[PDB]
């Protein structure tokens, strides 16, 4: 299933939210948690779709050669607990009734087979922009339900290009740039600036665009793809050390599936093992290899999401404490437990509120 430790779907991460969500409910606070979006941005063919799908943990995004992603795909992960011929014709070994996808343009239809989700993304793409590299900003809206995911939104985007191809107009570059800016200009979006390691970092569209909207690198993570394709003897060590174009949140090198791996339908599990072995055996990456590969990028995102969840505790702690002192000061006047029917009931109301607020304050402390 989609539960994977260390990433955006870490089981402890989901449990933390549910515990805080009950705290918010006990105190009467609409959900204040506001998780950021995760957006891949970079030059065309840099491997953006592969990176984004690895964060989800299950394949569902079209990947390959040429111009592939030609419309924004806004994926909204939605947490839903558990409640067959519906999975009889499934070609996805990991299909289960607790996890499925829903497209906005196909209401009522559920996709338990993630290979069929990918097929529909490609189908819906061609239905709107054809089969000759046409691009459109109209997003494909996808909802994926699972008991193991957060209420998080991830965005796949077309890559920025230089020369129009096929049906693309002369100003396609500005159109794609403006398309991407819509999704990363928002203050909370986490920008995954994806650059292929087999091209000099100074040519990175992702880094240029990310630095325009996030000059201080408060929400930009560098992703260096295709490390396995670098010229023999060259490496990205100087980049990881912060010597070329420093990023506050740093860079993460990854090795995703090549085109032959795609044609052979190599499972993601075998691809992650091959990535791990690559860095552990490379003379330049054996050192601190735990900070290389897809698992480490998921750790950075996991920690950032923890930051935004915990970012709400201050206001909640102050609200619980101040509210607790208000009711305790009312219990002080009513006095210890013949008496007015109002006084007996108000004392009970205040007592119950104290017990609820005390139970809430301790839960926030144990986090
Ligand atoms: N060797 C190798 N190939 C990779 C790696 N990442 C992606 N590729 C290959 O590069 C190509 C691009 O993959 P993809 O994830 O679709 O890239 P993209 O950035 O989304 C393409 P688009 O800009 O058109 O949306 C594919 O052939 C894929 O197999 C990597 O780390 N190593
Ligand atoms: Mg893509």
């Amino acid at each position: 299933t989609l539960a994977q430790p260390g990433g955006i779907s870490d089981p402890n991460l989901i449990k933390l939210v549910n515990k805080l969500q009950d705290v918010f409910t006990t105190v009467g606070v609409n959900n204040p948690i506001d998780l950021p979006q995760i957006v891949v941005v970079g030059s065309q063919s840099s491997g953006k779709s592969s990176v984004l799908e690895n964060i989800v943990g299950r394949d569902f995004l079209p990947r390959g050669q040429g111009i592939v992603t030609r419309r924004p795909l806004v994926l909204q992960l939605i947490n839903r607990q558990s409640s067959d011929e519906r999975l009889a014709d499934s070609t996805d070994k990991a299909a289960n009734l607790d996890e499925w996808g829903e497209f906005l343009h196909l209401p009522g239809q559920k996709f338990y087979d993630f290979n069929k989700i990918r097929d529909e993304i490609n189908r819906e793409t061609e239905a709107k922009v054809g089969r000759n590299a046409g691009i459109s900003p109209a997003p494909i809206n996808l909802r994926i339900y699972s008991p193991h995911v957060l209420n998080l939104t991830l965005v796949d985007l077309p890559g920025l290009t230089r020369v129009p191809v096929g049906d693309q107009p002369r100003d396609i570059e500005r159109q794609i740039r403006d398309m991407i800016l819509k999704y990363i200009q928002k203050p909370n979006a986490i920008i995954l600036a994806v650059t292929a390691a087999n091209v000099d970092l100074a040519n990175s569209d992702g880094l240029k665009l990310a630095r325009e909207v996030d000059p201080e690198g408060q929400r930009t993570i560098g992703v260096l793809t295709k490390v396995d394709l670098m010229d023999e003897g060259t490496d990205v060590v100087d980049i990881l050390a912060g010597r070329i174009i420093p990023l506050r949140l740093g860079y993460v090198p990854v090795v995703n599936r090549g085109q032959r791996d795609i044609d052979n339908k190599k499972p993601i599990t075998a691809a992650l093992e091959a990535e791990k072995a690559f860095f552990e055996n490379h003379k330049a990456y054996r050192n601190k290899s735990a900070y290389c590969g897809t698992p480490y990028l998921a750790r950075k995102l996991n920690l950032i999401l923890m930051m935004h969840i915990k970012q709400t505790l201050p206001d909640i702690k102050q609200r619980i404490s101040s509210s607790l002192q208000k009711y305790q000061q009312e219990l002080e006047a009513l006095g210890p437990s013949a008496e007015s029917d109002y006084t007996v009931r108000r004392r009970k109301e205040c007592q119950q509120m104290v017990e609820s607020l005390q139970r809430a304050a301790e839960i926030v402390s144990q986090v």
